[PDB]
Parts: C-alpha cells; sequence; structure tokens
C-alpha cells in the first residue's frame, strides 16, 4: 500500500546522448501527448496512497509515467530512441494491465497510444 521510490531520471555513469530521433521524441511525440486533455494522470507517478490502490505496485513492477519520460528527456538520461519508447510502452501497458476494458483511464491511455502510435510513425531516420 506504501509509494514505491519513482523511476531513476538521473545517473551519472550511464552514458548519454542527444539524437535527432530522441529530440524528436521530446519536441515532437512528448509534447504531443502532454499537452492532451486525457494527460493528467500521466504527468507523475502513480500515488497509490493518495488514490486508495494499495494493490498498484504489488501487481505494477515497472511502473512509468510521462513526468518521468519529461524529466529523462530534458536532463538527456537516454542512449538511445528505443529506450525512450519502452518507456512510453511500459506506461500504456502498465495501464492495461492493473486496470479493465472501457474503464475511464483505459480510454485515456487508448487515446494517448493512438497519438504516441501515430507520432512515431514519423520518427525520423537517425542522423
Ligand atoms: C495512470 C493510472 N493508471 N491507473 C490509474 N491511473 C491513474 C493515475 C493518476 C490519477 Cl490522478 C488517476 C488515475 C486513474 C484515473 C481513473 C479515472 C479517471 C482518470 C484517472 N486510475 N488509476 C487506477
Amino acid at each position: 500500500s506504501m509509494n514505491p521510490p519513482p523511476p531513476e531520471t538521473s545517473n551519472p555513469n550511464k552514458p548519454k546522448r542527444q539524437t535527432n530521433q530522441l529530440q524528436y521524441l521530446l519536441r515532437v511525440v512528448l509534447k504531443t501527448l502532454w499537452k492532451h486533455q486525457f494527460a493528467w494522470p500521466f504527468q507523475q507517478p502513480v500515488d497509490a496512497v493518495k488514490l486508495n490502490l494499495p494493490d498498484y505496485y504489488k501487481i505494477i513492477k515497472t511502473p512509468m509515467d510521462m513526468g518521468t519520460i519529461k524529466k529523462r528527456l530534458e536532463n538527456n538520461y537516454y542512449w538511445n530512441a528505443q529506450e525512450c519508447i519502452q518507456d512510453f510502452n511500459t506506461m500504456f501497458t502498465n495501464c492495461y494491465i492493473y486496470n479493465k476494458p472501457g474503464d475511464d483511464i483505459v480510454l485515456m491511455a487508448e487515446a494517448l497510444e493512438k497519438l504516441f502510435l501515430q507520432k512515431i510513425n514519423e520518427l525520423p531516420t537517425e542522423e
């Protein structure tokens, strides 16, 4: 029922890059989803205490959220675009694992994921 520490957003010994694909993930993908009317539940780690979800972190062992992703991108945490794409996919998957078809939060995830997929379809080739 307690909250875990949040995912890491800083690790000085992790090697870093800022590729054109990572810049697209910040400037296009994250910006698009962040501004959406359904972004709000996803803009920070799930607070299982305030939301009264005592089983959330019993079920979800790889938590992820756009607050974490935003910090990772803005603070250049990644080496490649795949790492960041995986974080978005983990975020959506967790929502579908914990919740049920047709739940409001699932409908919200589905809307954001559609936009995610439309943007990642036009990920630029790496330069
Ligand atoms: C993300 C996420 N995944 N499951 C949840 N959330 C969530 C997180 C934050 C916040 Cl603040 C809420 C939620 C919700 C939620 C339920 C209905 C309408 C809007 C949000 N549900 N829960 C259990």
